[PDB]
């Protein structure tokens, strides 16, 4: 079953955000923070929809487009993967990854059911490299 | 209105990349639209020294944030 | 049986010739096309007489003759020439190329049936590498300069046409073509095809490097 | 056997090309209408040599050759394609293709002999494409 | 009349041969007078810098087709 | 010191890569992180027309010699 | 039994790698000297790093890895390479030819031992072309022009020199090196080079000619 | 067995020919020094490569041709020449004085190895006489 | 002397030929040395008009009366 | 036996020429008159050089060596020269045409002796030939 997080929270993070910044140690601890559960998919991209502005948002996007390509290259190269199966059918497309496949579109419950905790926490790691790619860019 | 915004002579890139994509997201083009809108929006807005930056990029830039990434980079530190 | 050309044809193509030249690709085309069926002495000489003018017609005479001269040489070098025969009787005499031999001068019902087909082809192929000289001769690659307002389509067409309607070899245009591109094409086409993260080694990939990446002005 | 396209045609197809430009709807139409019957390599290579300025006749070629990998990239992933055969005796190279195999170089007729009817559809489908890219990227 | 051509001072030298042959063909010379006088013609006539480039060939240029080739080789560019 | 290596407003810059090579190999670095230090040390160095130069590589290059090449290839002739 | 080159060699090597630098002719055949006997993986290497300078070395390291990966994709398209044998064990491996494979790393007489004399060669012809390459890449033809002062003989030596060494085909050169002497070397040796009675078919016949009628001046 | 030139003694020569000259007294000499033993096409060749400039390296293998070719002139004139032999089949073409014969280009070895010492003298003589002429023409 | 002849600055050249003709046949040289030294002293004295006259010559002249006959022809009418 | 011309007919000659030219019909006619007689080379020799002056002496001498060597091409295509005799060994050589050859140079009695009248008659219309081109020439 999946639980939103906070509003208060993340309303705060969003003013850590706003005055503290993208690159300071405080900034990127609170990120590391409500970065602790595995998320899905829906979670990081609105969360990150809130907290940064449109042109860090696009740089944020792209990132984690790259981040999670360089995962689905490591994982076509190694077949264990915590994301994968031993069979070939349960290989994790990119769709699967970005929340973009069938019964996932715009549907955070359907998005819980069908991911695997592998490919949760693949996400997750992958949105913070992102993250941390983005802040060292923006200034 | 998206078609209506122009990056002024003062403003600094980034504010008018972020108003530029609000205004387009937040709008009424389908969600498949939106990229090569954006795009094509940083190619002839963006007043023209960063016009000519975009031509003359020696690789193909076809995403939003590269574009971004690009510009940021060569950018005329002033 | 003799069947004369057209001269509804050949008044197209001498206006052909006299609108584009002697040297235009559209041309060379349109005498490849009335250079078809391989053609008596009798057609090629009228058809030159009437498509040329008089000096370019001289030229092409010379011409056409050192080439038959070249195609007899090679025939009393090798005796299974397809205008020669196996014996000593049927080698062939310039007179016989040329429709001067004997039952053949001013007739060319005659022509016709005293030719061989290999005759035939060995005089088409022969006018045609004379008529190439002479419009080469008739009518410079390393003094093009892209201007400063010129763009660079225009002037990659006038490099490429001078670089291929000269005295090169043709295993040498294309380097050529490409090396004139990077010193030539002022020094912003210069820096923007020097600062190509990939290498292009074709005359066509740098001009479609270039039209992606120039400055729109 | 093979017959050769009217130099009168062609010459009003280079006039077309000369006045309308390379890319409006009338000069496309001419093309396809010169396009009609399947051509030989060498039919559509001394046409574009023909109608095309030297700049715009480079990147024809260049286009027509990537063209032609895809389809041969296609020809390979299924064994049926019209241009090659069942066994692997009449798979079907580049230099085919282009008309730089054995028995074809600069001879229309040995190519019209060695040609399948596919071959000549596939080249000729090609071509087109590789000129609407080119009308495209010139202007 | 062929006797009174004279190579222009701006013209260019095919079409003074044109010009040249036609009216020496064109005429009421016998045809076996033609090629002497069309030979004669082009070196007295054809402005001297072309007579000096006829008078100075290092081979016998005994024909109007070699003599037009020769002089189309070696002309001044201009 | 390596780290106080710079590329000359009027240095080339194979004088750069040679200078900064021999500092970073007679040095007390560990033999395994001299290469990545070579390659970081060409890409925030070397005056910002050959970092962009180096930025801008359409293929990946994973080692000094590569970089070499590439700028070696690619640099303004001046 | 495995002899070291003498460091006086060498020395003077390294001297005239650093005066004359590594594209001149008297350097690479100093090069092709010391390339004479075929040499160790262990000779080659230590040569360049005393030779050439960091940067060169690591561009030569590439290099010779390039041309002997080359090497080994013939080797393994023909198994009567004078590298390998007849059957499948004698198959020469990148760790033999770079000196990497077992019993050879950083040993020169275990690498003399087991080292076959078709390797040596291969090795260094390999190495001999890395070298070629680097030193053609370490440091423009269309665009030499004869300045107004200048004089003919260094006007055609540099540019004999920017077409020869450059990236034109070797049989490209000559017909390149012709229509520059024609189109560049300013109006008046163009005009002598056009008023040539005799035709010129070789850069020496040009420049003979254009020595004999030059204007004395 | 093929022994090549000293690249000291030819580094000494090139330097003697940059500051001398080429007609000095003292460079023919050397050049006369340099030319005692019959040296092959391929050593010549890469001597007068080194020691020589580009135009006068041009102008040097011009000269060399026409010497050469007076010499086989010679030779078919007199079937008792030093480079030929009694019958037909020793008969020296140039291919095989100039080094460009079958088993000779670009093999020093192999060049060793078909020449004739009176070859090898008469090709020396006539690239010691279009040094020569080459050195009265370019001062 | 023949030595002491040069072309004066008005002189004809068929003068200064029959001149120095005169001059060098009727002197002590041997009959085998007249026409060598009659060409060098046509190329060297001569003044410098027709000096680069004989210069740039297509042709090579080897016989005194060749070289008189080429500059007959290409001489500057004045 | 040789006997020379008078000088009174050849200072009137000369005066003639220095007078009219050497293009006036009349010299031509004076001079086709002591043409009259076939004069051997000494004769025509000392003549030219006394009629005419230093440089068209020189293009007289060229002039008369080139038609005479025509005349020697002819006289070895046809065997049947007023010069030639019908062996091999009565081949006529342009050093006795010149006056050159043994037994002749310098001594007009010697010349008389071993001259033919065909070659006499040779060597004089040569002459008048080479006077003719050098008088269209001269002027």
């Amino acid at each position: 079953a999946w639980t939103p997080l906070e509003p208060k929270l993340i309303t705060r993070l969003a003013d850590t955000v706003r005055t503290k910044g993208l690159r300071s140690p405080i900034t990127m601890a609170e990120v590391e923070a409500l970065m602790s559960s595995p998320l899905l998919p829906h979670d990081v991209t609105n969360l990150m929809r809130v907290i940064l502005g449109p042109a860090p948002y696009a740089l944020w996007m792209d990132a984690w487009g790259v981040q999670l390509q360089t995962v689905i290259a490591a994982a076509t190269r190694d077949p264990r993967h915590p994301a994968n199966g031993q069979g070939r059918g349960e290989r994790t497309n990119l769709n699967r990854l970005k929340g973009l496949a069938d019964g996932m579109v715009g549907n955070p419950q359907g998005q819980a059911a069908l991911l695997r905790p592998g490919e949760l926490v693949a996400i997750t790691a992958s949105a913070l490299q992102a993250f941390r790619e983005v802040a060292r860019l923006a200034e």
